[PDB]
């Protein structure tokens, strides 16, 4: 992998310094953990049970995620590959990963969440994003699931967290030319995007809510798309339709993106736009 770069250039740290709290999430599990005054950080964890490939699967994720800097991408704190199992230390997150978040966060009987809120949520993704495709990288699998938040209150900042797609499907989340021709490009993410923008807005719903895979893939392929979200308003579908076009030329990229999203955040009938309960 080059961003240049090998298992030579990560930090090996030693497992005597590392323990496991609390399991968080599992492909393989996932916990929470300590290391060195202490300092908390997520594991990612290979199981000891394991093939070749999985091994060079493991690492893979290692270094791709140690050679980003960016403050919207998940941190590499280090690394401990010679201990089996062998753990990636990563950037602990206590606002938990999106979809859950939004879902959780759902307003009811109260006041959680705001239109502003979730505007600096796909902001902080499509920056994120901006980064990846300025350098080079196409991740192949935006979607809330693979995101997180820093914190739960005001002043989030959520970031993409995880690259398993992106080792060398996803049906839902990607364009004809992707799921038809096998064809990847960073307008590929610009679709992925825009169906995380549904995300978003529809506060955590499955998108195509009642069709299965194929459905929605020969629901795409004749031009179909989805309706927007309960509430949400023009400026911001637009911007779901725009990523949306079927030919991958069409498709913003994401220094548009961000100008169009910066554009409803100075928008007072967007911000003051109601959220469903
Ligand atoms: C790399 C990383 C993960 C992470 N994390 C923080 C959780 C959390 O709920 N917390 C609230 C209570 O305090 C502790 C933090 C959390 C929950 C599930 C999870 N699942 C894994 C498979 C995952 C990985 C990447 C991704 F994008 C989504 N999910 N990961 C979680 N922080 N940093």
């Amino acid at each position: 992998y080059c961003f240049t770069s090998s298992i030579s250039d990560l930090k090996e740290v030693p497992r005597k310094n590392i323990t496991l709290i609390r399991g968080l999430g599992h492909f393989g599990e996932v916990y929470e953990g300590q290391v060195s005054s202490p300092l908390q950080v997520a594991v990612k964890t290979l199981p000891e049970v394991c093939s070749e490939q999985d091994e060079l699967d493991f690492l893979m994720e290692a270094l791709i995620i140690s050679k980003f800097n960016h403050q919207n991408i998940v941190r590499c704190i280090g690394v401990s590959l010679q201990s089996l199992p062998r753990f990636i230390l990563l950037e602990l997150m206590a606002g938990g990963d999106l979809k859950s978040f939004l879902r959780e966060t759902r307003p009811r009987p109260p006041s959680s969440l705001a239109m502003l809120d979730l505007l600096h949520v796909a902001r902080d993704i499509a920056c994120g994003c901006q980064y990846l495709e300025e350098n080079h990288f196409i991740h192949r699998d935006i979607a809330a699931r693979n995101c997180l938040l820093t914190c739960p209150g005001p002043g989030r900042v959520a970031k993409i967290g995880d690259f398993g797609m992106a080792r060398d499907l996803p049906v839902k989340w990607m364009p004809p030319e992707a799921f038809m021709e096998g064809i990847f490009t960073s307008k590929t993410d610009t679709w992925s995007f825009g169906v995380l923008l549904w995300e978003i807005f529809s506060l955590g719903y499955m998108p195509y809510p009642s069709k299965s895979n194929q459905e929605v893939l020969e629901f795409v392929t004749s031009g179909g798309r989805m309706d927007p979200p309960k509430n949400c308003p023009g400026p911001v579908y637009r911007i779901m339709t725009q990523c949306w076009q079927h030919q991958p030329e069409d498709r913003p990229n994401f220094a548009i993106i961000l100008e169009r999203i910066e554009y409803c955040t100075q928008d007072p009938d967007v911000i003051n736009t109601a959220l469903p309960i």
